[PDB]
């Protein structure tokens, strides 16, 4: 918005890909987030001269409330480090979430469960993870855009007909066989406020609709964030180094970071 100031990188080089061994942008123009797409020197400048605030967002509940204390831990080595942060804690027991020290800058939040507009004034960007979870390395700006949804680790070399998607008709969340871009994991989506609340009041809509007429989804809510994001196509789309499984899924070529991963 602002002019960045002059700065030192090597020159972008219109005639070496990035990368030669996966997609780097979707077939609407939306980047696909790899380590070696981005400069993140200027990404932070960019987000920066914006004075930035990003919310992260965390549900622990009943015993989930003791991956607390190394998802906070680790968010603070990792997670947006030289932003504006804002942890939301929602959870059962909030006697229980641990006394985490955090940087400047950096504050938490926690809410008992068993607001909508606190969210527009509080942050300019949601991020909604897993709390079971610990981040290993670099989550940053470089992810913040509209509307984001991440590949599941699990399926990102699978073609659209072996998608676990919803495929009983009867169901808000149905996608056909010959449907499908990505599959998108539930745990790891974000965007602006404005589009982060669109997505989960079309959600939750859709559940209703679906509980009223008898029927689940078979992944519930993640089967309908794939609904929303196949007709509402992200603006970024993470790669799996944004959430992985280690012990399940090793260590590929193809993940040259492991940012983020579930706990054993
Ligand atoms: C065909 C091989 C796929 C291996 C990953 C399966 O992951 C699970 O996928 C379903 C949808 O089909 C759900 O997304 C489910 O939550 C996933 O399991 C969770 O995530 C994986 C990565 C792993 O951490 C599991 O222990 C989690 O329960
Ligand atoms: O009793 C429960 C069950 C689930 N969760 C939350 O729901 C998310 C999704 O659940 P889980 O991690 O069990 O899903 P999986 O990744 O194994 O599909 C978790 O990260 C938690 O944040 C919770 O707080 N309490
Ligand atoms: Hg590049
Ligand atoms: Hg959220
Ligand atoms: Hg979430
Ligand atoms: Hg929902
Ligand atoms: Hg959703
Ligand atoms: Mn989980």
């Amino acid at each position: 918005m602002v002019s960045l100031p002059r700065m030192v990188y090597p020159q972008p080089k219109v005639l070496t890909p990035c990368r030669k061994d996966v997609l780097v942008v979707t077939p609407w123009l939306a980047p696909i987030v790899w380590e070696g797409t981005f400069n993140i020197d200027i990404l932070n400048e960019q987000f920066r001269l914006q004075n930035t605030t990003i919310g992260l967002t965390v549900f622990a509940i009943k015993k989930y409330v003791a991956f607390l204390k190394l998802f906070l831990e680790t968010a603070e080595k990792h997670f947006m480090v030289g932003h504006r942060v804002h942890y939301y804690v929602f959870t059962d027991q909030p006697a229980a979430v641990p006394r985490v020290t955090l940087g400047t800058g950096r504050q938490l939040s926690v809410l008992e469960v068993r607001c909508e507009r606190r969210f527009l004034s509080e942050v300019d960007y949601l991020v909604c993870v897993d709390v079971d979870m610990e981040f290993r390395d670099h989550v940053g700006v470089e992810i913040l855009t509209p509307l984001f949804g991440t590949l599941h680790p699990g399926f990102y070399g699978s073609s659209r007909e072996a998608f676990t998607y919803e495929r009983r008709p009867q169901s808000q969340a149905y996608i056909p066989k010959d449907e499908g871009d990505f599959y998108y994991l539930g745990g790891f989506f974000g965007g602006s406020v404005q589009e982060v609340q669109r997505l989960t009041r079309a959600c939750h809509q859709a559940m209703m609709v679906d509980q009223a007429n008898g029927i689940e989804a078979v992944w519930h809510d993640e089967s309908h964030l794939n609904k929303y994001l196949l007709r509402h196509k992200p603006t970024k789309v993470l790669s799996p180094e944004y959430l992985w499984d280690q012990q399940l899924l090793g260590w590929p070529a193809v993940l040259r970071k492991l940012r983020f991963t579930a706990v054993p």
